[PDB]
């Protein structure tokens, strides 16, 4: 090794520069960037957000940065990173990669804050910049295991601080103290991801990857081996095996080979695949002469579906709970002939046609489907109480990165998401500013649409 | 299942009935110390960098910043900082099974009753056992480490502290130690770094953080410490068990005192000065009042193998602070070891250098690395042969022979020498070995300012 894999770390934060980004990558980070906006605008209006907006009311005091949905109120940048990142993730409904995580909520909400606190105007190619070196980070700590924490917590917090560290020129050392220092804020247990405080590790990636940039740049000092031990980032694997990065004229990054997912309703994306296979089993069963799902006629429904037990909930009675249950965005999908935001809502998860179609549904789990979002699909078999059966399959969804979303599609979810908060004005103008943010000259264009 | 709501319900549960005079009076050597050796913690570098950076929330004057009337900033904060002041020089608190757990629960305390009826400096001591016994018994649930204890552990401490001292609801304190779950577990690689510290503030911060939003109703797992997947998955091998009832529940600082530091370093050290002072005996009079280190011709000292503390060769004030070599030497030619030994001054002085380069470390197969059971034998040879060896199975200041209370006080007259004027160190006495009679922690927290 031509060095330790925490000072690999540091140099490439450090190294990479405007000209090492690839056209793929500002392409698919500008989808990103629009879409974690609009989900996050979305999330303002969640209990959730709510909840930690009125806890941060005790920094209000510190003016400094926006807080979406909110122009009544300002926080210092590492607060109003904390809320809008919790609000991007608040519903499930932000983007989904591969290895597993929700990348881009833990890093766009520091970017926006820091150019907002921050006084030396910053492009917009220095905020894709340090933007795609969070993403970058996130994706190679990921691959770092040959079940315990979420990864959110981990990969997120110091992808935070990656960003925060060339977004704001760090030295070579100072950004690699901001990893260090940020490893002691990472690593929520996994279990708190099956409640309401999901959205918090997001948030807190967000914020605390601030703070250990802060701290950074005040001279604060970590392991210099944080990444190279198994006593330090390592703890968090179940296996730990660190690999040192390319050298940057040899450097693919990992968003040029692996686009991320996109959500077309706020639930955990093992149901994406439960959806469209429920789609397409359903036109069997109602016409244009009997247009009514056929509720009746049902017997049992089989959902093979790889064992993600988090998303086993045969009897959701919340919006929460709804949102991971296999069963529920089957139902909903098969009754309502969609499955989208107002689906989850407890009015409509308590349907008494819904409940007893949830009686009618059992999980079947074959060998070949691994829980792998690159790999997993969904079986829907459908049989009637005659006998007949109808079985309809799907190895993709529309929003996989295998049949990604169109751009007009996405920018229609964003327009739906935005719809409560901002007019159409403002709307309009972000699209208009995010699908164009490489030939930004100042930032302070875009943050100031936020509010 | 239970183990969760267990802990939810003794928190809730626990009243000023059931405090002992036993942990009242351990518990107020704790607070005192504690107080001690932050605002001596108040001029460090560590302390100076956190409280630089905590300036962006300056707005807000609710908690105050020891040794710092310059600012004021919000509880969650304050507490940050002061945390950071109590654990900057490893010279706070020391419990069995091994952590720090004052520092992560008092500067929560005395930041709430500033920044918000009255409460007594009884409310005040129960809130403060109660972080404490929560702390210990989480630290039971274990049968390679890779997260140090005062962030696993104190964290949950800060957050049953608070909510204790809140009066939260019984289902508030579950979602408060469930939501600080969220927000514990530091790799024990940067424990061995500038950074730990703020393990310390973070445990004290992020339990108030915790216990603040389940006071909004956000909610966590409800069987969190019942899961591997959850409070487990910091424990190597993680073996929880339900809290006795109150009835049947017994302190655990009833049966088991803090050891408390005379110098600022790890406490496996003070072992090691205990026989490096009693060996010195031998090799200095009143007319050869200075050590012979050329008479000498190596130091063998009979120590566990905590290869963290093993630095034959310290250059900073931070290694030196856990050096077996440096402590034994520093020992042996001051005669004492003190704050000031581990200046960066003292360390690199030459006849240190040379004194440490005679050192050997030898690991007994009967020396477990434990606080409860581990020893030093120190054994020096000189250049004509003989040998003078001496043992210390317990020094002045452990458990096992706790610290008289004058020397304590002593000790945090020293500590508060810079910060305060004497006749508030004197105050502070009083007010605090008279706590558990104080009418309003007003009286304590003011005098915490100058």
């Amino acid at each position: 090794m031509l060095k330790s894999v925490t000072e690999s770390f540091a140099g490439m934060i450090h190294g990479l520069k405007v000209n090492h980004l690839t056209d793929g990558i500002i392409r698919r980070s500008k989808r990103m960037i629009l879409d974690s906006l609009g989900v996050g605008f979305l999330g303002t209006g969640t209990e959730v957000f709510h909840k930690v907006t009125q806890y941060s009311k005790i920094y209000s005091s510190n003016t400094s940065s926006t807080v979406w949905g909110r122009p009544d109120f300002r926080l210092p940048p590492t607060y109003a990173a904390f809320v809008n990142g919790v609000a991007v993730h608040s519903m499930d409904f932000d983007d989904t990669w591969h290895p597993a995580t929700h990348p881009s909520g833990a890093v766009l909400p520091v970017l926006t804050a820091l150019s907002e606190a921050l006084p030396p105007k910053f492009s917009g190619l220095d905020l894709l910049l340090a933007f795609n070196v969070g993403i970058e980070v996130q994706g190679r700590l990921m691959h770092f295991s040959k079940k315990r924490f979420h990864p959110p917590s981990v990969v997120g917090t110091l992808g935070s601080a990656a960003a925060a560290s060339k977004f704001l020129g760090l030295s070579l050392t100072k950004c690699r103290e901001a990893l260090a220092i940020a490893v002691s804020h990472a690593g929520a247990p996994i279990a708190n991801a099956a409640t309401q405080t999901k959205p918090l590790h997001i948030g807190n990636a967000a914020k605390h990857g601030m703070e250990a940039t802060f701290l950074a740049m005040l001279g604060l000092q970590g392991n210099k081996q944080i990444l190279d031990l198994g006593s330090g980032f390592g703890a968090f694997y179940a296996n730990y095996s660190p690999e040192d990065l390319p050298s940057l004229d040899s450097h693919i990054w990992l968003l040029d080979q692996q686009d991320v997912a996109f959500k077309s309703f706020p639930a955990h994306l093992a149901t994406h695949w439960v959806a469209d296979a429920a789609a397409a089993v359903r036109k069997h069963l109602v016409t244009p002469e009997r247009a009514l799902f056929p509720a009746d006629h049902i017997e049992r429904i089989v959902l093979r579906i790889p064992d993600v037990q988090y998303v086993n909930r045969p009897f959701p009675d919340s919006e929460h709970e709804a949102r991971h249950s296999f069963q529920y965005v089957a139902c909903a999908s098969l009754l309502d002939g969609s499955i989208t935001v107002p689906s989850f809502h407890s009015q409509q998860v308590n349907r008494p046609q819904v409940r007893e179609l949830l009686k009618k549904v059992k999980l079947e789990h074959p060998p070949d489907n691994p829980p792998s979002f690159d790999t997993l699909y969904c079986e829907i078999s459908i049989t009637l109480k005659d006998g007949t059966t109808f079985t309809e399959r799907s190895d993709t969804f529309y929003g996989h990165w295998r049949k990604p979303l169109s751009q007009e599609d996405l920018r229609n979810k964003f327009r739906a998401n935005a719809s409560k908060m901002l007019c159409r004005d403002t709307v309009e103008s972000l699209i208009t500013v995010v699908e164009k943010l490489e030939d930004l000259e100042d930032c302070s264009v875009l943050t100031r649409l936020l509010k």
